[PDB]
C-alpha cells in the first residue's frame, strides 16, 4: 500500500496499473516479475517537483544519475532515459547500457573502487559528465589513459566527510573502514584533488560522497551536506572551485507499510537548506543525486504460483515456483518484503512462503498472515524493483524470470525467460570428456 | 596446503596440476575461474576407497549422489559422470543436465520442496531411481503424475529426525524450524510412508535425511545414521522393508588451513559402524550420500588480477578484477577464503583485498598476509569450486567469468565469460520506448 501507489484491489483481486495480477501471471507463467511503467514516472517527478527549488534559488542543475546497479533492463533504463534521468554507473556494462539506452553523456556519472584501463578508455571516449575518482591510483591512470587517446577526462573526487563518530557512528565507520573514497581528514582527498589540478589530461569538475543505503532518517544526509560542504569551503580557501556536487544515493524505501518514512521532499529540504547555508563562502554547484532503489523498487511485484502447501506441527508452508534466485534480497539480508495472495478469500491465515530452492535460506516470509492460501493461487511479493533482477542467478540450476512492463500502452515483455539450454549456453566439454 | 592436492609452489610462482597460475591468467585473462580435473578425481576416489567396506560387508551398493547444486558446469558433470558418480538434482535443469551428462538414472535422485509437475514428468520419464519426497503433498502430485502417465514413479522419503536440542542446537533447529522433510517426532514421516504403500503409482524405495553443509565434526552424522536406523526399523515392524538409505550429504573442506577436520575415511567408519548395529534387526540396505562441497570445493580457484592498490590510513587495499558477482561466498556469508599472491615476493605485508563492485560487502578478505601485491600481480582465492561459478550473478552489469579445467590432457575452457551484448540478451525494449 505505502509506496505502492499504481496497485489496487478490484473486485477480490490484485491489479498493477489496472491489470490482473492473476490474468498476468496465467498469460506469462511463473514465476514473474512485473515492472509498473507509471511508478517508475511518479518516484521520479517527486525528485524532480522536491528538487526544483535547487534552480531556482541557485540557478544551478538538478541532476538525478539513476544508480544502474538496482535495475539495469534495458526496458527500463530506456524509459527512465526517455524521463531525461541520468544515469550512475559503476562498470563498463552499466556504461554500455546507459549509452545504449541513449542517455545524454552530460548526465553520466560513473563510480567504482576498481576502473580498469579498458572502462575508462570507454568513458572517456563517451565523454561522460565526470569519473567518480576512487583513489590516487585511479587519477593516475585516468590522465594517463586520457594523454593515450589525445582526450580530456573529467573527474569528480569520492570523499569521506569527517563525520562525527559520536553523532552519527554508522555513517562515520561506514565510511573509514571500506574501500571507497579518498579520506578528507588525512589529507589525501585534497592531495588527489590538488595532483588533478597539476595534470593535463584531466578535468577537476566536483566531489562525490555515498553514505549508505536503505537510511530512513535526514539525520545522515543533513550531517554528509554539512561535512561535503565544509570540505569544499576548504577547496576554495585553496584556489580551487567545484562545478558539481554529487551527494550520492540512499535514501529508504516503504518495506514496512506500517510505518511512515522520510520522502524526496524530506530530503530535499534537508539537503538544499543546508546546501545554501554556504551561499557564501562558495558557489552554489549543480546538485547531483545517485538513487537507486527510491526509484524502481516500489515499481515491482514478484509473482509466484503456488504449488504446494505443507503443514508441520510448527509452521504451515506455502511452497511457489518463485526462489531466492530469481529475487535474493529475503534470503541474503532477510530483509522484509510485504506478501500477499492476489485473491481475497473470507477467511485469514498465518503461513510460511518459501520457493523450491535446496538451501534452507530460500524463505519469502515467516508467519505471515493471508488470505487462505490454496493450490494455485498467485502471490505476490511487493518492492523488487531494486536489486531484484539484478542480482538474480541460476542457482540450483535455474534459469532467471521472465519480465512484464505495465503502462497505459499496454502490458509488454521486457525480459524473455531462460530455458535449460541457456543454463548451459556457456558451457563448453573438452574433448577428452566428450 | 590442506586439501589442494595439485597446486604448489615452484620457482616463486604459484601452480595449479602444473600449470603456471600467472600464466593461465595472461592466456585466458581474468577473472578466472581454474578447475583441477585431479583434484575432483581425487575427492571422489576418497569417497569411493573410505566406502569400498560397505559393498565388501553387506553385498549391498554405495552410491555418491553428485549434489548438482554445489557446481553443474557441463564439463564437471561430465568429468564426474565418466567417474561413475551419480547425481543429486533438485530442479529440471539439474536433472536436464544430469542426463545430458550420460549420468545412469539408476544413480539418479531428485530433491526438492516445491517439485512441479513438469519436473515430476521429467524424473519420471527418465525413470530416476528416486524421488526424494519432501512432503505428503509431493507424494500426491507424484502418484498422480504418474498415474496420468501410465508408469511407476520411484520414490523415497525425506526425513527430519528429532535432534537434541543441546546437542547440536543449530541441527535441530533447522529440521523443526526449516521447510524441508517430513517430520519423525510427530509420526509424519511415518504416515506418509504408509500412505505411500497404498498408491498404486508409486514404488517405495527408501528413506533420505540431510542434516546440514559445511559440517566438521563427525558426532552429527553418527547421530544422524542412529536417528535414521531406529526409523527403518519402525518401518519393518510395520511390514515395511526399506532398499536404500541416503544420508545426504555436508561433509565440510578445510577452507581454513589452520583447524584439522574429518575425512571421507572419518565419516565412513562412523556411517558403517553405525550402519552395521542393525543388521540383526533390518537387512542392509544400498547405502547412499549426496556430497556437494567435498567433491569440487578444494578444486576451484579463483584467479584475479590487481588493477589499483589503495593506501588508507589504516588499511591498505588492493583492488582486483574478480568480483563478488564472480563469488559471492565472501560477500554473502564473510565466510574465510584462503588467498595468496601467485607471485612469490621477496617481503610480505598485510593488505585487503576487494572486487570492484560497488557494495560495501564486496571484500574477499581483510587483513591478510601475503607476498608484497604489486599493480598487474595475479591473486588466487583458494576453494570456489563449490558454490562458486553456481551461485555467480551479473551484479553490477558484469558477466561471468571464464572458466578452464587444467587435466594432464592440457588445460581446456569450459566457460566462456559473458559480454556486454550478453547482460541485454534477455532483455527486449517495447515499442514506445524505441
Ligand atoms: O552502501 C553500499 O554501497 C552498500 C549497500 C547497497 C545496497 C545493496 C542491496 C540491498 C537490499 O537487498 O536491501
Ligand atoms: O542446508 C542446506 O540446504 C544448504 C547450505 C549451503 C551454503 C553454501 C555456502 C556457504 C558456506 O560454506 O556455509
Amino acid at each position: 500500500f505505502l509506496g505502492n501507489d499504481t496497485v489496487e484491489i478490484k473486485d477480490g483481486r490484485f491489479f498493477i496499473d489496472g491489470y490482473d495480477a492473476i490474468e498476468l501471471a496465467e498469460k506469462f507463467g511463473t514465476p514473474l516479475y512485473v515492472m509498473s511503467e507509471e511508478q517508475i514516472k511518479i518516484n521520479y517527478n517527486r525528485y524532480i517537483e522536491a528538487f526544483k527549488r535547487w534552480e531556482e534559488e541557485t540557478g544551478k542543475e538538478f541532476i538525478v544519475a539513476y544508480a544502474y546497479k538496482a535495475n539495469a533492463n534495458l526496458a527500463i533504463t530506456r524509459l527512465l532515459a526517455k524521463l531525461g534521468c541520468g544515469a550512475d554507473v559503476v562498470s563498463g556494462g552499466e556504461l554500455y547500457i546507459a549509452k545504449l539506452s541513449n542517455v545524454p553523456s552530460k548526465k553520466i556519472v560513473f563510480n567504482g573502487n576498481c576502473k580498469t584501463k579498458e572502462e575508462i578508455i570507454m568513458g572517456i571516449e563517451a565523454n561522460i559528465r565526470a569519473f567518480n575518482v576512487d583513489s590516487i591510483s585511479e587519477l593516475i591512470l585516468i590522465n594517463e589513459t586520457a594523454k593515450e587517446l589525445g582526450e580530456t577526462a573529467n573527474v569528480a573526487f569520492r570523499i569521506n566527510p569527517n563525520v562525527n563518530p559520536k553523532t552519527h557512528p554508522k555513517i562515520s565507520t561506514g565510511l573509514k573502514k571500506n574501500k571507497f573514497g579518498l579520506d578528507v581528514e588525512s589529507g589525501i582527498a585534497m592531495k588527489a584533488i590538488k595532483m588533478a589540478l597539476e595534470m593535463e589530461y584531466v578535468n577537476v569538475v566536483g566531489v562525490h560522497c555515498h553514505i549508505g543505503s536503505q537510511l530512513t532518517d535526514i539525520s545522515p544526509f543533513i550531517e554528509e551536506t554539512r561535512k561535503v560542504m565544509d570540505f569544499v569551503v576548504e577547496l576554495k580557501e585553496e584556489g580551487i572551485e567545484i562545478e558539481d556536487v554529487n551527494l550520492g544515493g540512499g535514501l529508504g524505501i516503504p518495506y514496512y507499510k506500517d510505518k511512515q518514512i522520510p520522502t524526496q521532499k524530506d530530503l530535499a529540504d534537508a539537503i538544499i537548506n543546508t546546501m545554501l547555508k554556504y551561499k557564501d563562502k562558495v558557489e552554489m554547484p549543480n546538485l547531483i543525486l545517485e538513487p537507486g532503489r527510491s526509484l524502481v523498487a516500489t515499481a515491482g511485484y514478484l509473482l509466484g504460483k503456488v504449488h504446494h502447501i505443507k503443514e508441520t506441527p510448527v509452521t504451515k508452508w506455502v511452497m511457489i515456483d518463485a526462489g531466492m534466485n530469481d529475487m535474493m534480497r529475503p534470503a541474503m539480508y532477510e530483509a522484509y518484503h510485504h506478501i500477499i495472495n492476489c485473491k481475497v478469500k473470507n477467511e485469514k491465515e498465518v503461513v510460511s512462503i518459501a520457493g523450491g530452492l535446496c538451501e534452507s535460506s530460500d524463505v519469502f516470509g515467516r508467519d505471515r498472515e493471508l488470505d487462505k492460501v490454496e493450490v494455485g493461487d498467485v502471490l505476490a511479493i511487493f518492492d523488487v524493483g531494486a536489486y531484484g533482477i539484478s542480482m538474480a542467478n541460476n542457482y540450483n540450476a535455474r534459469g532467471r524470470p521472465r519480465m512484464v512492463l505495465t503502462s497505459k500502452k499496454g502490458v509488454f515483455l521486457i525480459r524473455e525467460r531462460e530455458t535449460y539450454a541457456d543454463l548451459i549456453a556457456k558451457d563448453i566439454v573438452p574433448p577428452h570428456l566428450l
